[PDB]
């Protein structure tokens, strides 16, 4: 488990934050179709009906953490609130991740073993990364050897993106991740 030096996450990445500063969950903006999305956890995501969520991201001029409030009614492409804790996605204006400079990732379905970076951590400043791989045969997963924060984050196949972080599995630090899959392909349509 790396410590990220500040900024040089990917492009893509985004931390939720609560109005304090509280980390709950990540996101990444993500080519989707003809726009851009931000993709997430619907977990995370239903935090923001009651209560003001945040979108965050490491300023490099700044020296330090940007943020911009979320609205609960940016209408949710792909997924549900109500019945689901899979992949969630949301029409962010791209107003608001040009304020935050996020540049948006693709999904790549990956062709062969691949290895892949997860990213989550206590502020925008201060990440960590967690090593693992992504193979044909659905299964893709990080190790974060010997937290909630990390929901939703993504494993990154480079700039590319090819699944979503659910949760950390009870005791022995594996992941499980959503594959993309069928994320893409409703994007694509």
């Amino acid at each position: 488990v790396s410590s990220v030096a500040p900024g040089k996450e990917p492009g893509s990445l985004v931390c939720i934050q609560a109005k304090d500063g509280k980390v709950i969950g990540m996101g990444a903006r993500v080519h989707c179709g003809p726009a851009t999305v931000l993709v997430t956890a619907g977990h995370v995501l239903k935090k923001g009906m009651i209560a003001d969520l945040y979108l965050a991201k490491y300023s490099v001029s700044s020296k330090e953490g940007k943020r911009v409030l979320m609205d609960p009614t940016w209408k949710i492409e792909y997924g549900s609130l109500n019945k689901e804790a899979d992949v969630i996605s949301v029409q962010v204006p791209a107003a608001v991740w040009s304020r935050l400079g996020v540049t948006a990732a693709r999904v790549r379905k990956p062709t062969v073993k691949v290895p892949v970076l997860a990213y989550g951590g206590e502020a925008s400043g201060l990440l960590q990364s967690s090593q693992g791989f992504a193979t044909p045969d659905g299964n893709m997963s990080v190790a974060h050897s010997c937290r909630p924060g990390w929901s939703g984050t993504p494993l990154y196949a480079g700039s590319d993106i090819v699944a979503i972080h659910r949760r950390w599995e009870d005791i022995g630090v594996k992941n499980l991740a959503t594959n993309l899959s069928i994320f893409h392909a409703n994007c694509e349509s």
